[PDB]
């Protein structure tokens, strides 16, 4: 592995950009000096052994943990590392020395930021929303699933200042509509806030802060290799290769240059991210394909996307509102809502329906009834959405799948909002979207264009009708409810036993190459979004896609759930690292995890049972670890007996770790997680004979966070797991 080979042709000897290299050298010396003095002052004040670190991460100082592997825990640990980084800054003006200076600048910024967080407590925070500062592991994991399928095509690290706030808003709205994840640093943030651009973790656009806070992009990106990629800490070239091949990041260096910013950009180049600046560059301050100037703001985004290799697929319908992943998570407050439909205020439904060739005119979008200019701001209308689909290869069992997509298609619109499903949908449109000209016809055109782009193989013609008359919507809701009942009846017939074929899912191998998911009718994929029916429809739509049938054959262990067919498939598709997999236990040959699991279960021998912790829970767990620390062990595609990543719904399955004792073996979950699943937990517990009140016997963080606090509660509740056989 020779990662440096990627740089081979950038600069032919005798024509080194000595202005750039000397500015990089001065900036690296300056950053390491800043860090040296701050570290010496901090060690004098707090003492060498004083702990240092970042909130809510399993990877200590992730930049150092990835590139050199040290487990920085205290101020003392930083001292040798910085010394080494200072030693590798060399006077000679070569591209290799410049990349080493950029690595040293990244190390210095990471050290300076950890020292900054020495003063940080969650209740005396040094940063407040929308600013992020250091971004916790759960956010990285929460967006990993959008990364693996390139719903997020890439990342833009924007440092400095746009020529003015309006240019900042233009390029950032453009990037947000292309779905790129943004890291913002310095005065660009205040420029965007003055223009009322939406920023924050919910919009996948992180305002890190200023100055050394830029490093919080780097320690974010490197964690992707430490998590999903399973790369060992300290494998420097392996981490750089993972970044170059999979983290499609680039830097936009806007505004007046200064030496420390240039050295940080050189560290980005050191790990394979090109830099594009809006400044004019003399020939001796540029590197082809690595440090380049695009002064014209009309071109800078496509210039960076082309040099990085990012390919964007856009629907190219002139929507009056921005559209993309950043807006999926938005919330429209009552004060900002122009109109709403459903959610128990007006009657509502949505339905996809396969139709014959006779029936439909492709591209026809019709609004039948009053449009949203009908009402005063804050008003309401009925809405019934009917998407008729004819296709040669269309099937009725695709109807629910495509219907599921409606939610997402709606939420990506800026100022469009959607929740629930079927006849319980709740839809909202903001005053801003209305002021831009958005009307119901644009929602229908959006649904049409997205369905055409996403399922070309099976939709030959698509038509969209939006009814807003109250009694007509009430009439059509009955037809939709017939379709829903047939779908529920088809789903009821599926069991692990009744079906002869389970389905693989390899979608996450783009970031977790060794990980293989096996979806069965009673075990959803650990991301929680890929059901057995979903994977089956995806394979029938794309036979050579990442979901494949696997027959249930070669049974080895009916109890733990081991079959030769799944073992073989897994061994072949895990690169011969994983030989066996039990479907019904976590204690022996558990299914592996990539890193996007909704929750983690772990066996606690002292309580004779399982703890479960979801990604959103902040707090210690009785195993003595947080969710992030546990995910550091459970993810990365290695087999971890006694630990397993799962989707939340899987807790309600009849096959839920059935060999281990199922729900009866669960002794601890977060309160909010139990409330999220209370209904299915009560139903399944009554089915098992545990009683509907069994949920009250499960300990939570209000009971305690250690074995010593939790065991007495389980003893006083008579929890059955205490009388069950120890698992191991
Ligand atoms: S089913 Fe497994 S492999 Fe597929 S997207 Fe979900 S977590 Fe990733
Ligand atoms: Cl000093
Ligand atoms: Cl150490
Ligand atoms: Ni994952």
């Amino acid at each position: 592995i020779n990662f440096d080979q990627i740089f081979e042709g950038a600069i032919e000897p005798g024509k080194e950009p000595k202005r750039l290299f000397k500015e990089v050298y001065e900036g690296a010396i300056t950053a390491t000096s800043y860090a040296e003095i701050l570290l010496s002052r901090a060690i004098e004040k707090y003492g060498p052994d004083h702990p240092v670190g970042y909130p809510d991460t399993a990877y200590f100082l992730p930049v150092i943990r990835a590139f050199s592997g040290e487990e920085v825990r205290t101020l003392k640990d930083m001292v040798p590392i910085l010394n080494r980084m200072r030693a590798q800054i060399k006077s000679e003006l070569t591209f290799e020395n410049a990349r080493l200076a950029g690595e040293a600048t990244w190390y210095a910024a990471e050290i300076i930021e950890a020292l900054r967080y020495l003063k940080h407590t969650p209740e005396n925070p040094i940063v407040v929303p929308p600013w992020t500062g250091f971004i916790g592991d759960p956010v990285v994991r929460q967006y990993g699933i959008k990364m693996v399928d390139w719903t997020i095509p890439g990342e833009a690290i924007i440092i400095g200042r746009a020529k003015d706030s309006k240019a900042a808003k233009k390029i950032v709205d453009d990037l947000m509509g292309k779905g790129l994840m943004l890291f913002l640093c310095d005065e660009i943030i205040e420029q965007l806030l003055e223009e009322n651009v939406k920023l924050g973790v919910d919009y996948i656009a992180y305002p890190l802060g200023n100055f050394t806070q830029v490093v919080h992009a780097a320690n974010y990106a490197l964690r992707a290799g430490l998590m999903f990629g399973g790369i060992a800490p300290g494998l420097r070239d392996a981490h750089r290769d993972y970044q170059r091949r999979r983290v499609l990041a680039f830097v936009l260096y806007l505004g007046e240059h200064d030496m420390v910013k240039t050295a940080a950009a050189m560290g980005a180049i050191f790990t394979g991210f090109p830099v594009i600046t809006d400044q004019p560059l003399p020939e001796d301050k540029q590197i082809k394909d690595w440090f380049i100037s695009e002064p014209d703001y009309d071109k800078i985004v496509q210039t960076a996307l082309e040099v990085r290799g990012i390919k964007i697929t856009s629907i190219d319908i002139d929507l009056p509102i921005n559209f993309g992943p950043a807006f999926e998570g938005e919330s429209i407050r009552k004060g900002d809502m122009h109109v709403e439909f459903g959610g128990g205020k007006t009657p509502s439904f949505e339905l996809v329906r396969m139709v014959g060739p006779d029936e439909i005119e492709d591209g026809k979008v019709e609004v039948i009834g009053p449009d949203i200019d009908s009402v005063e701001p804050g008003g309401r209308l009925p809405i019934g959405i009917v998407v008729d689909i004819y296709g040669r290869k269309m099937q009725e069992d695709f109807e629910p799948v495509l219907e599921r997509r409606i939610h997402y298609f709606t939420n990506y619109g800026e100022g469009f909002w959607h929740t629930a499903q079927r006849d319980l949908t709740w839809v909202r449109i903001s005053k801003e979207a209305f002021a831009k000209g958005a009307r119901l016809k644009h929602l229908g055109q959006l649904l049409y264009a997205k369905f055409k782009q996403e399922f070309p193989s099976i939709v030959d013609r698509v038509q969209v009708t939006i009814y807003t008359d109250e009694q007509k919507v009430l009439e059509l809701r009955e037809i939709a409810r017939k379709k829903y009942a047939e779908r529920d009846a088809r789903l009821r017939e599926l069991s692990d036993e009744a079906v002869d074929t389970y389905y693989s899912c390899l979608l996450c191998q783009s970031f977790a190459p060794t990980h293989v998911c096996i979806v069965s009718p009673e075990r959803v994929g650990l991301c929680g979004a890929i059901s057995w029916l979903d994977a089956k429809a995806a394979y029938e739509i794309n036979p050579n896609g990442p979901n494949q049938p696997i027959p249930k054959e070669g049974l080895i262990d009916p109890v733990k759930g081991q079959w030769e067919s799944f073992n073989e498939y897994i061994y072949k598709n895990s690169q011969r690292t994983i030989e066996r997999m039990n479907l019904y236990t976590i204690m022996e040959y558990p299914m592996t995890s990539c890193g996007c699991f909704e929750a983690i279960m772990a066996y606690l021998p002292e309580l004779n049972g399982f703890m479960i912790v979801n990604r959103e829970h902040s707090g210690m767990t009785p195993i003595g670890m947080t969710f992030s620390t546990l995910a550091g062990m459970v993810g990365g595609g290695t087999q971890t007996p006694g630990f397993m990543g799962i989707g939340k719904s899987y807790i309600g399955s009849r096959k839920f770790v059935k060999a281990d004792g199922g729900l009866a073996r669960v002794v601890w979950m977060p309160k909010d997680l139990k409330e999220q699943l209370r209904s299915i937990i009560e139903e399944r517990a009554e089915e098992e004979g545990l009683g509907r009140d069994f949920i009250d016997k499960i300990a939570d963080e209000t009971v305690g966070t250690t074995v010593d606090e939790v065991l007495p509660f389980l003893e006083e509740k008579g929890h059955p797991a205490l009388s069950m056989e120890p698992l191991l």
